[PDB]
């Protein structure tokens, strides 16, 4: 934590944990996306590993394996809808563009 | 640091610094790629400002923004040649994929 | 996370919770002992608070205000017997003396 | 950096480093105080190592371990004049007591 979540990215995940119908929460991830690039993964979680680090917002569980938590926190989950698009959208104010 | 450059990169650096003629050293950041994703940059750096934090690998001189050095810490700077392609690219033991 | 215990500790973490009867499990935390100094602390959870990180080593349950784990990172609790003296001890590969 | 010094500590530091004659700068450290315990540390450096990270407030360099920059992060270093006590003091909004 230091991680957090909108009120719209925690309805849109309880949304979503509601519907599946099972689930500990939300797992917060980090994939190169290619040579000089990094990307935010979202997932389901059922169990948390040994490795990961768990915490709350907005009655929420966030998952963050350990070793991700450097490039995690400080980041916001949000959940916008900008035209024909809407899903979610990580933040930092540490980071900028 | 706990950044670390390759052989080629540093090579590659110092050779960049030599040509131009002039510079302290190396700049490393990160910026957002759009949405869910971070980009790293690199830049040439003629002066520190005061929110930077200095150090030292291959003698080069790398620059880091105070802010970004969650992101960049445990980075490794290589300088691969892959077909038709030669460039920049950087890893993370911590990171995957 | 990258925080663990050994088996003594966990051990002697796991008895005081049983013979307690109740009990999420155990607080790291960090105060000032004075002036230019640092003391690791040791307590019962039975509420992790939303600052609150949770982890796990060794099949207990571990407690770490958010804010803190910049400073605990890297520890392993240990318990130690040395001569009249029985208590857990703290140690950082990163840190020395 | 994100490491700060009040202008008493600053004085203080380049005090010490005009009557001495030479030298980079100041370094912040951390030892074990013994068992459960973290005391904090300044030297004068003269050269930074290769490990070293260094960055500068008030136009004094700071010199710290990379491996010791999780500790020391969010530090501010004061220099206070307390009854017959006078002397540096180490703060962390993080950190209570």
């Amino acid at each position: 934590m230091s991680i957090t979540l909108s009120d719209s990215a925690a309805a849109r995940v309880n949304t979503f944990l509601a519907n599946r119908g099972k689930g500990f929460g939300l797992r917060l991830g980090v994939r190169t996306s290619g040579c000089s690039g990094m990307a935010y993964v979202l997932e389901f979680v059922d169990e948390p590993t040994p490795e990961d680090i768990v915490f709350e917002d907005k009655g929420v569980k966030v998952v963050v394996d350990g070793k991700s938590l450097q490039f995690l926190d400080g980041t916001q989950l949000d959940f916008v809808k900008e035209g024909l698009n809407e899903g979610f959208k990580f933040t930092n104010p540490n980071v900028k563009d």
